[PDB]
């Protein structure tokens, strides 16, 4: 951002003199890189089997590519080097933007106390929190969250304001975030390559004494691939520069 | 104000006096100060940009303006020294109108607690509190204050009766106050130049080494200016002398 | 305006000036007349130095 002063009035004195500033701009970039597997299987198990395995291989191959992309958006877990932007928990910790959950009692660190507590923090920053993510636990515990009397806390929705996904592909990390928390106007997902198979019977897998030969073995393979990118829009905004647009919800270790 | 008397009628006792008594007037001033900023940029990076880079520096130099204001008026942040209205929270604090506010469980100096304080001390020294400043942590932090049970307190109808404002230029400073409270009747700002755009294209900026000659560089810039006067009305009201039309909620240092 | 000390740049130090200019000559048209060469056509009373 520019930055103006309070000037005098003189031809001589240097407070007389309007100051100069620059506003400047800087580069996010989306990067695609590949994930993907191979599984390979006997030829004759395919003509034996009842039910077309190699469906059943396509549709959980894709499944465990979708739980990559989420492992290394949201965690950071095998993230490609060239995705220069932080995962969102990365991100949020790194900014100051984490809260620690507290659980037992309703309490302003409860799961619906912390959450406003991350939104409040993204909100400081300049940006506009609207979507949490999250596992399906808080889901079960938000409607078991008790007073000091024992009652429900929250016998109704408490999330208002935030778009709600929960991870169901097994990439949430428990021990990382309880929720994450972020402006989605500042997290984009590249698709340069959505989820592709192909059908291998003559490929050669590995090399030296891991080496399958296969059409010599008998065997086919698929090969399943994707490529996809992530930029974070860390910027400035209205409040100062270098701005995280996302926030998280850890857990407690102890109490 | 002026100061009556009971007499009690006699020739000669100095009970049967009536008491002679004074009414007295002050001056408040608006004095016109300036704000302003050069910002210069070469000529080819304005014809090869994709973008109206003149417009954006305009648009970013307006608003590094306004928060210069908002930083002088309510906080006194370089308030320029011919300004002998005291900022908005020095006012309020040098008048003994500041509550503290007391954090955690709801109580009578919670957020809505001190605010209500606050106007009430305002009301008391005959001014009509109508107005209130924040930042956005204000209507996160009310939204999330727990009862002794740990229930939401304030679920609804919180800050009605005043006009509520929120700070979102970056001039909020949060160690000086969590909010102010104001007759707005009583705080004038005085616009005798508003924000005003120049393009300069032969001018120069700085002297000596640090001197840049638009003309012979290539270059062009924008001059930005603007002014800005502020004055408090501190008066007398129908319940004393000199009374301040300001409160503040100061931030919970202690709890 | 100016150079270095006395640097006066209008733009950033808000100001505007106006430059006032004329350009004239003057001539005196010593010459000869019926009397003789090279003579002046103007004379002065110059002040009294010593009363």
């Amino acid at each position: 951002l520019p930055e103006a002063g309070w000037v005098g009035e003189s031809a001589t004195e240097p407070e007389g003199v309007i100051p100069t500033s620059k506003v400047t701009w800087a580069n996010r970039t989306l990067v695609a890189e590949e994930v993907a597997v191979i599984i390979p299987v006997p030829e004759a198990v395919i003509d034996d089997a009842t039910v077309a395995i190699l469906t059943e291989v396509a549709e959980q191959g894709g499944q465990a590519i979708g739980k990559k992309l989420d492992q290394a958006v949201i965690f950071g877990i095998d993230k490609p080097a060239s995705w220069v932007s932080p995962a969102l928990v990365p991100a949020a910790v790194a900014a100051g933007q984490a809260i620690a959950h507290v659980s037992g009692v309703a309490n302003e660190f409860d799961l619906v106390g912390a959450s406003n507590k991350v939104a409040e923090k993204v909100a400081l920053a300049g940006w506009a929190p609207d979507t949490l993510l999250s596992s399906l636990a808080l889901r079960y515990q938000v409607a078991n969250v008790r007073d000091a009397d024992g009652n429900l806390a929250f016998r109704d929705g408490s999330f208002l304001g935030f778009n709600t996904h929960f991870n169901r592909n097994g990439a949430w990390a428990p021990t990382s975030a309880v929720g994450v928390i972020a402006d989605s106007s500042r997290v984009k997902i590249g698709v340069r390559q959505d989820i592709t198979v192909k059908f291998l019977d003559q490929a050669t897998l590995g090399t030296g004494e891991n080496q399958i030969n296969l059409a010599e073995r008998d065997m086919v393979a698929l090969r399943l691939k994707a490529r996809f990118a992530y930029v974070l829009g860390v910027s400035a905004t209205s409040v100062g520069a270098n701005q995280t647009p996302v926030g998280v919800v850890t857990p407690d270790v102890t109490a």
